[PDB]
Parts: C-alpha cells; structure tokens; sequence
C-alpha cells in the first residue's frame, strides 16, 4: 500500500487468531497495545510517552500479521486507548516514509 | 526521499528564526514542540499520548520549512519530551507511508 496522512493510518492486524485495529506510528520506538490475551510469560518495562512514563508488560516473540505481512517480535501491553504499531515491527514489513 | 525506519526518522525544520530536530511522528495528530518562543496568537489546548494529557499553547498559521516545503499550519508548544511533527504537517509536504 501507499497511506496518506489526511486521516489516521488505521490498519487492520491480526493476534491469535483476532481482528483489531492499530495505528502505524512512525514515531513509536516499540509496539504498544490495549489489554487482551498474549500467550508467553512477561517482564516488566517501562516507557515514555507525551503525557509521562507508564508501565508495561514486555512479550517477546508475539506472531502479529498486518495487512497480510506476517511479523514476529516483542509487544508492550499498558495503558493505551490505541493499538501502536511501532518502529520494531514497522522495519519488518519494510514501511518506509516517502516525500 | 524514503525514508527507513531502522532509526528514529528524524528531520531539521526551521520555525520562528530557528532550526529544530524533529520526529516525524505519522501517530500524532498534531505538530507539538519543546519550549520555545513564537510570534503570534495563541490559545490553550489539551493534548493527550502515552503516559496521559499535557497542556500547551495553541498557535495557528505557523509557517515551517521541511526539507525544502514551506508549509503552514498549528504548531503547539508544551512540555513534550521530544518535538514532534504529526500529521498536520506531513500531509502538507505529501509524506505517505508505503509498504
Ligand atoms: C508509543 C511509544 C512507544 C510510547 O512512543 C511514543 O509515545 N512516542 C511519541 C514520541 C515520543 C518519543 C520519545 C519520548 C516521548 C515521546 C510518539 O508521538 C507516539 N505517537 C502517538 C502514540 C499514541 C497514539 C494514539 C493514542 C495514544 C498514543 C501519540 O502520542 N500521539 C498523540 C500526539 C500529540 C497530539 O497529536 O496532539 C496524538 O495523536 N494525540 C491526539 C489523539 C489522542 C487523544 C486523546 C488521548 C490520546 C491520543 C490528541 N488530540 O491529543
Ligand atoms: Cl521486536
Ligand atoms: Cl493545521
Ligand atoms: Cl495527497
Ligand atoms: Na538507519
């Protein structure tokens, strides 16, 4: 695809098996998401955002599929009221900023 | 250009007299920058990311050059951690995502 900017870059994902939904965000380090169900064990992490540091809970090696690109990687789980698709997963679909 | 996302995709852009380092941030709704003065109007808004809201200053029809654009548009100031371009901004220098 090529995604314009005039509205927020919404794509479909899917996580074990379930549909949701997810902004491409160019300006997120890591992939952070709304609480649901992930299937390994967690360590803990904190993070920065605009608003101040949260905590959040790291899974490693999480299979997500976007836009038909499957990807492997780790998954932050904490308070969000969006599901970010970060830089870490971004390069492996081989998104790149085009102007 | 096309830009990777192997590192943070970061840009000089000139406001206000002077030369900024910032992140072009497809997340964000809104351009927000680190303390600075500027000229002109501004009103109060409340903005919200990670971690929760911050309050800045508000300033229309600002113009920024971008790699070579001339561009205009609300610029907010505030207690960002970063300075940030959103897509307020990008949409008017023809920046897409592409995969
Ligand atoms: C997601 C992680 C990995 C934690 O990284 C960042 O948050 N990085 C931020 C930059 C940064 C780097 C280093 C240190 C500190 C900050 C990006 O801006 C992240 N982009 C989004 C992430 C996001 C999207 C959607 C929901 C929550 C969070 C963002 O904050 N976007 C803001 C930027 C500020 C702005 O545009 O005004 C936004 O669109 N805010 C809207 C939408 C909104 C409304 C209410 C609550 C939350 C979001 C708004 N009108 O305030
Ligand atoms: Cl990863
Ligand atoms: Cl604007
Ligand atoms: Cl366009
Ligand atoms: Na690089």
């Amino acid at each position: 695809p090529q995604i314009t900017l005039w509205q927020r870059p919404l794509v479909t994902i899917k996580i074990g098996g379930q549909l949701k939904e997810a902004l491409l965000d160019t300006g997120a380090d890591d992939t952070v998401l709304e609480e649901m169900s992930l299937p390994g064990r967690w360590k803990p992490k904190m993070i920065g955002g605009i608003g101040g540091f949260i905590k959040v809970r790291q899974y490693d090696q999480i299979l997500i599929e976007i836009c038909g690109h499957k990807v492997i990687g780790t998954v932050l789980v904490g308070p969000t009221p969006t599901n970010v698709i970060g830089r870490n997963l971004l390069t492996q679909i081989g998104c790149t900023l085009n102007f």
